[PDB]
């Protein structure tokens, strides 16, 4: 088709722009996902980007984790309005935090990412994240306002696992990896997924990189303007913050699913999507969240979903409730700056496509 033709153009501007790679998959109402790919996985072996090249997700592991917390309110072990000291009885003002807050970015929580050595080989705990974020991090009031929190979600896995008794990585895979049939798609602090088959994700050495996130120290020299940083930072130090590995594929194929119906029901989905207030992620086009999904604004359509920032991955998933279109683009450039090109410009193409999919809808 010419949207065919005109998505692919877009990927096609966006890697000439001096993105390494990227790789797109996009389901539209009664169609099958189309997948796109341009540029390299490898950049240095001139690699091209398959539909098959995993990418560790970064922050959309975040729907996942909600998805598995909503699931076991409807095992009817959990309420999202009861208080966490049910399951962590010392932490600081736990009891005006209801398990909801861990999901939604108002609990005030420390976080722990800022701080965090980017460059490690380090196996964290669950319970040494929380603890590290407590020694370094600010806590606020719970119901503040909103600000991103990391360890909400660290926490929101701790609870998983002490309500299935094992690694929040079986509940994902059971309730959610298998009966979808994501095959490529591995949970990092709790399973050992295949690097060989990863696209290599860059940081640049870009000039706009002025206020970096993360502790890069420990990096040493870019070669031809990068650092191949796919294997800096091990999966374990984001544990239910955003240690998942996937495709684009497996991603639409959750989010079909999500959206379709057939994971929650209708009210834990309603939670997770519609039962929303205001929200701000330095850089993207957030503007509101729920109880695990981001809203983030593309001139006139919106995608409920999710963004990730992590080394070198820079991933944009969701779906637009208007047209019914799933999609999960994610480039393998990063930098370390919010506002850097190479990490809020993964929204220029996004934004692109979704107007594209409108016009050959007029
Ligand atoms: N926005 C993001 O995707 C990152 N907060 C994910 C992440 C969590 C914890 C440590 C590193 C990375
Ligand atoms: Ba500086
Ligand atoms: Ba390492
Ligand atoms: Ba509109
Ligand atoms: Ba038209």
């Amino acid at each position: 088709s010419d949207l065919n033709n005109a998505i692919q153009g877009i990927l096609d501007d966006h890697v000439a722009r001096g993105v390494v790679g990227v790789s797109l998959a996009l389901c539209l109402p009664g169609e099958e996902t189309s997948l796109y790919q341009s540029g390299y996985a490898d950049k240095f072996n001139k690699m091209p980007m398959t539909g098959d090249h995993l990418f560790r997700i970064a922050s959309c592991t975040k729907s996942f984790i909600a998805t598995g917390l909503h699931l076991l309110v409807q095992d009817g072990t959990v309420d999202l309005d009861e208080p966490i000291t049910r399951w962590f009885p010392d932490l600081p003002k736990a009891a005006q935090m209801p398990v909801r807050i861990l999901l939604n970015h108002r609990s005030g929580l420390p976080d722990f990412e800022t701080s965090m050595p980017m460059i490690s080989d380090k196996s964290w705990t669950a319970q040494e994240i929380v603890d590290f974020s407590f020694r370094h991090g600010v806590q606020k009031e719970p119901w503040h306002g909103m600000e991103y929190s990391n360890t909400g979600y660290v926490l929101a896995g701790m609870i998983i696992a002490h309500e299935t008794g094992k690694p929040y990585s079986d509940h994902l895979r059971s309730r959610i990896f298998a009966p979808l049939g994501m095959k490529d798609t591995w949970v990092g602090t709790h399973e050992t997924f295949p690097i060989e088959r990863e696209a290599r994700g860059y940081m640049h050495a870009a000039a706009d990189d002025e206020n970096p996130q993360w502790d890069v120290s420990g990096a040493g020299d870019p070669v031809d303007g990068v650092w191949d940083s796919t294997e800096w930072f091990p999966l374990s130090g984001a544990n239910a913050a955003g240690d998942m590995v996937s495709t684009p594929r497996d991603i639409v194929k959750f989010l079909n699913a999500l959206f379709d119906g057939r994971i929650l029901d209708q009210k834990r989905l309603w939670e997770m999507k519609d039962n929303i207030k205001p929200a701000f992620f330095p850089g993207s086009n957030t503007v509101a969240n729920g109880h695990g999904l981001l809203l983030m604004r593309y001139g006139s359509s919106e995608l409920k979903g999710h963004l990730g920032q992590i080394p070198g991955h820079t991933s944009i998933m969701g779906r637009d409730e208007e047209t019914g279109a799933a999609l999960m683009l994610i480039q393998n450039s990063g930098a370390g700056d919010f506002e850097s090109f190479y990490l809020k410009g993964v929204n220029e193409p996004v934004d692109r496509v979704l107007e594209a999919i409108k016009n050959s809808r007029s």
